């Protein structure tokens, strides 16, 4: 890994529409801190309404049949795609330290990981752009039937700042691949990765309108996507609380196609075959990956009985040895929680898991005086009506329970309104496969966990979402099917 | 098409839930009427909140990990489809009978169509059963990843007075074929075929509480499915106003997976060069088929200028001739709008187009003084911006406009909130294509008119829909996948 | 189980050739033996090259473009399918009888298993008759490019005598669901079950020409197929010393397409974690199902050294217990040999296996001097240079090997020209993922053996086969792909 | 385009095995010459059995289980197939010089046509490599089955010497995307290309043995992989004569998969409604394009009698202005035959057709006294049973056939062995969806030719050959599907 700038240059912090950077209609900005320092790396425009209008207006235009971009060989689109993955590859160093800069995460996983991840995400699907089929249909009568997989048209995108780059990637590689254009709105948390990125769009070579990206808030910019009566479709990461906000706005308005990737309170199910080593460094590695900040983040640690007190005192440990800091100190495990908000809530969890009564186990307190820097808790001997094993708490809080049989863990597992994500650690065959068919979750891993592939679908089975992210699976959210039957003189097999 | 019973015994006329029948909670019950005669056929129970939370109940139970319907073979659920369908085909006779004598559509039309159709939608959902196979994704690393096509779950389905067998049809089909359980509110208007088909469900073998269909109102039970904290997928047929009212509950409440099939304004082109003969035969039919009350009529009927008043002749000329009367008449060609409110509406829409200043060429008034009978008419000189051009009417009543240029059909056809089906009538193969890809609609037929296949998907592009409800796509909205991702010793090619 | 008829009423023994029974053009007949008697139960027309080339006619004119079956909705070609089933199933006591008298096989298994699967089959294939759609392809340029999926033309289908009426609908199933017509040759050794479904083929209403099957004589009959130069493909099923034949044939005339089921040695595992009871009885029959007459029976039971003791002790005792018999007897577990030839064959396997210096733990010699029965013979302490653990015996003759280690039963398991199927018995999940992996066979049953699924593709890796005959896999082989490429205006996404 | 060297230096003319350049065992070499001077270009090393026996073990060794090409990610293989491309067109310009230095096509072709389909066929494969899923399968019982689609292994894969570049990577692009290992014959008339490529897949960083090249001849390097008894699959693409010896080597040995691209008679049907310019053009090109040396060559034109004189004269007038002339003039259209053998085959051709009686409309001679140039000849008047109307030319020698009705027309055209394309010049609909249905081809174009998408697959329907070649029909004979069938406590929806 590259020795990185501590403090890379911001080059861009402005709204982006037909290619082009301006300043918001109002003239305002907001800050963007640092949450390693508090400190205000740099004021970005704040978009709002009237942005998003003449966003929707740009992207519309760029969307008419005759464009450049509809015109466009399918094919090419993927060439497009690659080509932005070259860019993002050719200033990886840049956009894994402005990432961190910005987020809080380690510049290594932002590197190693997160930067990966993105140029994986939009290689894989710069690929399906000309390989996703229509179907020429055995319809009765003399007809030749068959279908036309469309772009849904105009998408508004509203993405997180858990990983930045990363879900600007998970949104971006399904919409342009399949021929849609794109409004986006990036989280006033972490707006600036984003943005550089929309440059290097540009710079891919892709046509004006086809990717607009707006800096800005939700309750401004964020709802006069989900309400526009000229976005066809809506692609919204966040909290189920907002989640609720986004389908209204589209009932309410245009009827417009919705899609949500929303929270999670994800069990993590240890049986007590399982290779013990093995499953405490996962499950550490389940709730304490990206500061906790992760909606399928192994919330719920179920651990059978026999092998309880042992996995306890192995995750305490692990806890009590992971290190919190500088995030671009080569041995930081842990940065700061993205902003002092976030910070807030996090603690505010582990004062009512303290008062709650559970089992503090780690120290639930500040780590430091500057950034936002949480200490590693653990809660041991926790209980499902507690708020801590009910709510998300999105920070570096584990909860650790205990059970004896299977079913009773599936049923508690499942006794929730999230299914985002499930893990079951077992060497079992049919402990595994019984588990995995059991759950309600999105995605259940066995024997690891936080395992993403660009080729796996994801999204979660109740109010943790709707519709799925990746492989084939997140192209059928951006696809429209039009079917054609034409009268034929006289049919034949 | 063997002699229907005039009056044809009503046998059931209450809920349905566990494969019982019971009143409802109230012990009120609604009255349906004959639109031919204006007379009450029966009264029906008239279920309400209280009996669609028991109903939920019961597919919630029968959807439980372990139950006979979720433990069966998906081969069985097809072999329950067939025999479904068997059993419909046996009461073909009575079911064309009842569904007339309720809906008021000719006899031959609901035997030779409705029936033949609804007995191809289930007998082509059986076999999709065990056929929608899930996916092994070669995904990075010493993995085993793979999808699961599980069932959504607990599904509410809501359905309108037009086609009141075949609607049920189409719903029933893709979710029984994908192991779902079903809670079903069939229109106040036309409950009766519903009930006996329910009956029928129980016959051919399905567990309890895996259909339940409850007969009253929109806003009491509709509603209720539509805001039900435990559906997990609601499919909406009705009016775009109500598919708002839907989508808003969704979000309001469970984050529930939703699908809309809803209103339309159907553009029906003829060029110059196309057979005038068929053209207007199937103008004819695009729009009058099923007294005007379908979805995707041909309601905006563009014909070139050079063949214009050709068209317009004949057109008028076909329309007098339309034989209205008692649907059980071998002769009758048209018979009553199901209900005096739509009875007014159409009527309303007739005075609306006289008003706008329309060329009303055929008379646009009630046919008779006892059933909700209304002439054919046919508006001659449509202009864009008048009422009954933008505004689905529902009814026998035809809109003729004139066009010049293919660029300014399609801009003008295109010109509406809805998006539902499309048609181009020419002999020419470039017009054909170009028009097909040109018009945003979800079904463009070419040289043909209500082409439906059981095999190809039928949907809205704008506020016309939501997803599309046959075929392959069809099974689409009835499935929740679930990515498991094993961790194995060392993964190969 | 209905009580059978000992002595069912043959009443078709001729060719099928247009929907009607005639006697082959040399008048010439040959005997159908009864093996549980030796005695002959009647005798059948012997067709041969005069009357395949007749067949071949018959079904090319079936074929021609414009012809009923080739302007068959395919979902009628479903419910022809469907149809040909209930016909089966009304005549199941009769064919049941009739399959074990003239094969040997026990009347439950005949019944139970072989009719149920013959059912199962022809259901499955029923639905994917209207569901092989093609696809829309975006293509380069302004084209409309697209696939049609039609049917290859004339299939000539070879079949074995293990499994009669199973061969034939595993053949038909898919050949018929694609709107394919057939020119069949069964099995000298076992005639009658094929013929009487060719009549119920008449009955279903299947068009004169589209299934013709012609009973007679390998090098005779059969060759007549397979160097056709108007027989568009051939499916084959027997052994590879004959697949040999096909291939070569195929390649010396009409280059055919071909697809090849052939012979096999399939491996057994089972790993010391195993659960004994379940793998000694799975082992059992693994390979003593149907006389040990199956191309994937566990020739080769691999058993980790900890248990190999104990295991050798109970699978010895289970074969001693084995019930050797009259089919008709409901105590009957194994039946005869399908002829002499093959008594004959098995026994000198059986002499081979004691001169190889094996030790004969179960008796290896005939059962009766009657009918062709064989003791279940099991032979310990195998070696991997031994005959009967190199070549199949189709018998009921098992090997018993022991192994070490994993890395070394998988080069020993692979270490074969066959590749059929293998088998996996372990409490292990990495075990058998591994396993599964590593296995170079078409089908790895893991803690069960001879699972068959009609959704599920079946063939061999190496000598053992080409191609796979269940599952949508089954349609691939009867498809012809023709893209047709369409010059548009202005192509667009 | 750029300016290419008229002599471009030759850097390897060797064997290419484990990613190494060696002679062949024998020492022996043979002379590549350059078509347009008759002169030698250089000598190549003359691969034999010896050779190939032992590329095949480079290659086994290189797909052993645990090998990094075995063990490489899916997404990995499409990198590596996109850095092939790269490095394709970092060359463009050498290898267009090359191409045309040892082929003879037009260097402006070379460049603009076969190098930009090159890049876009692996680049198009690169996509596919992680994509092409396996199955989960809703089998009955409780049972967990899925399909594994696993590489088919050491492929052989023999191409022509017309398009050198782009048979090779049509063969390379579906191999490696799957996984498959390959031992590639280069013909003799071409090597030159396919080695400089060979060096780049060693810098692309392919693993070693994953692709060999072996240049020679064809009843010795190509018949020793054709029946080798390690090879497990066969791809050939030449002429029937060969493809019969292919599918018999096969058979005669390993029983391997064999699939066949080879000869055509393609006819160009012209309705009399065809816009006469762009048909005329189009069917000048059908025949004319790559010196007539096209496998999918309209080498039949039927022209609707009503418009047949005004066709020819047109047709006769482009030919005598085609310019034939040195391949690296700009001016030049069409450059020399391949080499002397093919050079007096096409005359052979011509003066055939003089004695057979045809109309020589086009001057039927050498164009020249140094290269292998041939005067674009044209033949009106033919008739069907004419050689040069039923034998494949592979020269600039057009055929024009007349004729009355699309009954007659299709008939006749269809009346060929051969099936590999076919062609329909009309403005109706209904004649364009007729006839493309009715053509017994495995490509259909309307209203264009020799259109080519690595999107949509390209194959013949009879003695023209045998599977696909591109789109996703181009993966299927490269793997080889593995069903695994775990048995599971309780099987659930």
């Amino acid at each position: 890994v590259p020795t990185p700038n501590q403090q890379p240059e911001v080059l861009y912090n402005q709204i982006f529409i037909n290619n082009e950077w301006h300043d918001a209609v109002s003239k305002k900005t907001f800050p963007t801190v640092n949450p390693s320092t508090g400190d205000v790396i740099c004021h970005v425009a704040e978009g709002d309404k009237a942005d998003v209008d003449r966003a929707v207006k740009a992207a519309r235009a760029a969307f008419q049949l005759g464009s450049p971009w509809r015109r466009m060989d399918a094919s090419e689109r993927g060439r497009l795609l690659n080509r932005l993955a070259d860019l993002i590859e050719r200033d990886r160093t840049y956009l894994a330290a402005l990432e961190t800069l910005d987020n809080g995460k380690p510049y290594i996983i932002s590197y190693l990981v997160d930067l990966d991840m993105v140029l994986k995400c939009l290689r894989y699907y710069a690929g399906w752009a000309d390989k996703y089929h229509g179907k020429t249909i055995p319809i009765d009568g003399d007809y030749f039937s068959y279908t036309r997989h469309e772009p849904v048209g105009v998408c508004g995108q509203i993405i997180p700042w858990n990983f930045p780059l990363l879900m600007q990637a998970w949104k971006l590689g399904p919409a342009l691949a399949t021929g849609n254009v794109v409004v986006m709105k990036v989280a006033e948390q972490t707006p600036l990765t984003a943005l550089y990125v929309a440059n290097l769009i540009k710079e891919a070579g892709f046509p004006p309108g086809v990717v607009n990206v707006i800096p800005g808030f939700g309750p401004t910019a964020g709802a006069a996507i989900a309400s526009h009566e000229d976005v066809d479709k809506v692609a919204f990461t966040g909290s189920t609380e907002v989640g609720h906000l986004i389908q209204v706005a589209a009932g309410k308005s245009n009827l417009k196609r919705v899609t949500l990737e929303i929270g999670g309170k994800s069990p993590n199910i240890i049986m007590s075959d399982a290779d013990m080593d093995w499953a405490v460094e996962q499950a550490h590695f389940a709730l304490f990956f990206n500061q906790g900040q992760c909606c399928c983040a192994g919330s719920r640690t179920f651990v059978q009985e026999d092998i309880y007190a042992e996995f306890v005192e192995r995750s305490v440990a692990r806890a009590k040895s992971r290190v919190v800091g500088n995030p671009f100190d080569s041995r930081t495990e842990q940065g700061p929680q993205v902003d002092e908000t976030q910070f807030k809530k996090v603690l505010g969890y582990i004062k009512s898991g303290k008062e709650e009564g559970l089992k503090l186990l780690c120290g639930g307190g500040a780590a430091a005086d500057r950034g936002y820097f949480i200490q590693p808790t653990v809660f041991g001997d926790l209980q499902d009506g507690m708020t801590i094993a009910k709510e998300e708490i999105f920070g570096p809080v584990m909860q650790i329970l205990k059970f004896k049989s299977m079913e009773e863990v599936v049923g508690r597992a499942n006794n929730s309104k999230y299914g985002l994500a499930a893990a079951v650690f077992t060497k079992d065959l049919d402990k595994a496969n019984y588990l995995s068919q059991a759950l309600q979750a999105g995605t259940v891993w066995v024997n690891c966990y936080d395992v993403f592939g660009a080729q796996s679908p994801f999204g979660g089975y109740k109010l943790s979402g709707s519709g799925r992210e990746l492989g084939e699976y997140g192209l059928q959210a951006y696809t429209e099917v039009k079917t054609v039957t034409v009268r034929v003189p006289q049919k034949n097999s």
